[PDB]
């Protein structure tokens, strides 16, 4: 799993993520 | 899975993620 | 599985995502 | 796994997170 | 798990974590 | 579990953690 | 003009404005 | 102009403004 | 203009502004 | 103008602001 | 111009401020 | 302007401030 993020002005959720169970947001 | 967000001004999600299981938003 | 994401001003959910099991937003 | 941020304004959450358990948000 | 992060001006939660348990924000 | 942070004006959380139980924040 | 918001997750932009000049988004 | 907002989990932008002139997001 | 933020998780910009001029996000 | 800000876990921009001339974030 | 902060676990930025002139975050 | 601050674990910035000229953060 290959994650790159490049922001500038986000502002908000960026979530990046990876999971095998459960969860919640 | 390759995955890259290059975001200028998000406001937002960006919910970038991968799962094998349950998840919920 | 190729992801790339460039927004400008996103506003809102880019739920670029993959999965196997089950899922709900 | 791999997950790389580079940021430069964010104001906000970058979650870069990963697991197998529950968890809330 | 590979975590880089490198910000400029964050102004907000880079919660850049994992997990197997429970958690709670 | 690899973790390095490299801020410049954090001005916030760099809430860079690891458990296996429970937290809270 | 009366504006009440009350959300549970949110996830996007809730542009609760008003004004009498010109914008952009 | 009544502004109220009452969140819980936002993730983004509650973008609750007012304004005469010209703006940009 | 009535500015009342009841936040509980946040996770992003409240963004609760008031302006005549320009601006820029 | 009239600013009250109650919060719990911001974890995030609350940028509670006002202003005539231009600005940037 | 009437400003109150009644913060618990902030976290981040809670950027209550005013202005005429320009500024930069 | 009125500025009051009440924080209890405030873990961040709190920038209360005014300003007619430029600034940068």
């Amino acid at each position: 799993a290959n994650f790159l993020v490049h922001s500038s002005n986000n502002f908000g959720a960026i979530l990046s993520s990876t999971n095998v169970g459960s969860n919640t947001y």
